[PDB]
């Protein structure tokens, strides 16, 4: 059944060092929403939105793909989480090729690298959103952040974030293709 929520509801929930900001019991993003612990692997689990980011000319524009992917670890990376058709439909947006490596001694290890390997050879950045660390109600604001799928999980990621209800990850090959409005925040 539907989870504990009110209406107008304004409560922030700390889960393994995430601030999560609760929406109220009648927003789609929270009817959306499939995240809790599992039993089935003894850890924390995401649903996570994913938007992958068109290249465009300076006068032609081009629209986003948006796909929403479930049960995602907290020990999971990017590539374990984003599903196979979030993959196939990067490779098809940028015209990426595939390749094959550690299959001297590996079969789990190998393809996880499989897919991360698509992205750091076609030079594909990955962005989330952002919110101030002393957060404690509801608000929205487009601040993006950088981070490094290739070394850093989703975890340790979140760990020093704030974010509402559940995350969003961008996929895009510079700033100037991310959708507008939205910047990246450098360092100070």
């Amino acid at each position: 059944g539907p989870h504990m929520r009110d209406s107008t509801e304004c409560q922030r929930i700390i889960r393994r060092g995430v601030n999560c900001l609760m929406l109220p019991k009648g927003m789609q993003r929270s009817s959306q929403n499939r995240s809790k612990w599992d039993k089935t692997m003894d850890l924390f689990v995401w649903s996570v939105e994913w938007i992958l980011c068109p290249m465009q000319e300076k006068g032609e524009k081009k629209e986003l793909f948006k796909h929403v992917s479930h049960r995602i670890k907290e020990t999971d990376f990017l590539v374990q989480g984003m599903g196979k058709n979030v993959f196939q439909k990067c490779c098809e947006f940028y015209r990426l090729a595939g390749t094959s490596s550690c299959i001297e001694g590996e079969d789990g290890s190998e393809t996880k690298e499989e897919r991360t390997q698509i992205l750091q050879k076609s030079g594909l950045k990955f962005y989330t959103k952002t919110f101030p660390y002393n957060t404690t109600h509801i608000m929205d604001s487009k601040k993006l952040v950088e981070l490094a799928i290739h070394e850093k999980c989703i975890g340790e990621l979140l760990k020093n974030t704030t974010v509402i209800e559940f995350p969003t990850i961008f996929v895009a090959m510079t700033e100037a293709d991310l959708p507008e409005g939205y910047e990246v925040l450098h360092q100070e």
